[PDB]
Order: structure tokens, then C-alpha cells, then sequence
């Protein structure tokens, strides 16, 4: 089932009102995670670095895979690392796998025993636009629907 | 559309890892708002207060007798936007001691909200209310 995940800048005025703006994307959720809809702010975590750094609970993360040449021995496979995510009060994971597409399958091998939170992979423009603001951007919000 | 909503205490472990307890309830959509999930800390609001926050909170509301406050700065269905106008991620309003505000919300059918509004009442909102009352902090998640 198709995902639409919605990324949303903030400015307040001095007055405390909001001022919000909204880019819409589509992924998939893996089965390797369930198909609930989460929002939550986002957090860039490296590959890397899933294996007390801690964050708010409840934060949405954003993960750009690397070419999977360039990682022999992964402390955690794909599946692992968005199971980690959720230890440490990731309201969802949204992987980028435009390096390594080999990787829905090992999300979705891990169909058995899903994770109560979504895994949402996204690849080719829509992970363009996503880290395209992730990394310029301040500060953001996550929506992930359906 | 009726709305699921999971409320959740979460406490960090000596290893940076969390533990959960989720407490769930029922309560409705209003067609003064979108029918969408949503999900976000929770902040008590007090009614009056709305006439400071980090972006995307989820505003708790218990309304009051209207006998109670009988000059009232904005219709309940105003101070839904008012407090979306300040980040709120969606808006739970308590309607159990003032149940003609669901007559007011859905009245603004017409012309909706971006985000959620969500009522409850009798023992979701006490539930609800037990928790949000008691001080910790609290993530709510609302379902479609």
C-alpha cells in the first residue's frame, strides 16, 4: 500500500501564530513494519548510526542507504536498523533506497514479525525532494498517511 | 468517521531506549475539521486561554457548563483554529459538561479546518483526562 508523506516548514510570528509550508511525496510501506499513519519531527540519522545520544520520543527518521559496495559487514541489516530506530522512540522510519533497492526485500523478508510502527521506503524523485529538504532545511515535521 | 485515539507515557532506559505503555480510546471526528490522522505531544489547553508552543502539539481542551462561562471570547469551533493557528497538530475537545458543542463544531461543516478536531466524552474523555491530568508528559496519536 502506497504512502503519502507530507514534509511541513514552520515559522512563528512574534505573535506565537504559525506559518506553515507543505511538500507532498509518495513511498510504500514495508511489511517489514505496519501500515498506520505517523507524523512526528524529523531527525537525519546516518546508517552508521544505528547500531544516551538520546532523542524526544517520537521523532520521524529520515535514512539515505549507501551503495551497499561500500558496506561490507553492516553492524545491523535494513530491518535491524529500523527496529533499532524504533527503540529509541522513532515514531517511524522512512529509508531512502535509491543506492540499494535490493534492500525492500530484506524489509519485506521481515513480514513475520512486523514492527508496530511504519517503514516507509522511498526512491527516484520523491527521496529526491525529500532529502533535498532534510538536508537545506532548519527543522521539520513528518506526516505519513494510509 | 469515528476516531482511535492511543495516548502514550514513555520513559528512556539507562541505554537511551525507550519503553511505552499506550492507553487507547474512542472518540468522533468533527466535519468543522479534516478527518485525518495525527500525532503530537499533548498540550493542555484551558477554554478560556484560548482568546508559546513548539509546532505540532495536540491540544487537549475540557470544556465547562456554558452556564458556566456566559460571555465566551470564541465559539468552541474558534478556539479549534485559534489553537491550530498557534501549531496545533489536531484539537481534542472534552465535551462531556457541554454536549451542544458538538452542535457548534459540526455546524462548521461547511467549511472545514486542515487538521483534526476530535470530541470525546463520558469514559473516553475520562481516560483521557486521567492521564493528560496527571502531569507527565504525553504523545497522542489520533487514527482514522
Amino acid at each position: 500500500e502506497t504512502a503519502f508523506v507530507e514534509v511541513v516548514l514552520f515559522e512563528s510570528s512574534p505573535s506565537g501564530d504559525y506559518t506553515t509550508h507543505t511538500t507532498g511525496l509518495t513511498g510504500r510501506f514495508s511489511r517489514a513494519g505496519a501500515m498506520l499513519s505517523a507524523e512526528g519531527e524529523i531527525v537525519q540519522m546516518h546508517p552508521l548510526g544505528l547500531c544516551e545520544d538520546l532523542y524526544e520520543y517520537g521523532w520521524v527518521g529520515v535514512v539515505k542507504l549507501e551503495q551497499p559496495e561500500l558496506d561490507p559487514k553492516p553492524c545491523l541489516t535494513v530491518l535491524g536498523k529500523a527496529k533499532r530506530a524504533v527503540q529509541r522512540g522513532a515514531t517511524a522510519v522512512i529509508f531512502d533506497v535509491s543506492e540499494n533497492p535490493e534492500a525492500i526485500d530484506q524489509l519485506n523478508q521481515g513480514s513475520e514479525d512486523p514492527l508496530k510502527r511504519p517503514v516507509v521506503y522511498v526512491k527516484g524523485a520523491d527521496a529526491i525532494k525529500l532529502m533535498n529538504i532534510v538536508n537545506k532545511q532548519k527543522v521539520a515535521r513528518a506526516r505519513i498517511q494510509h
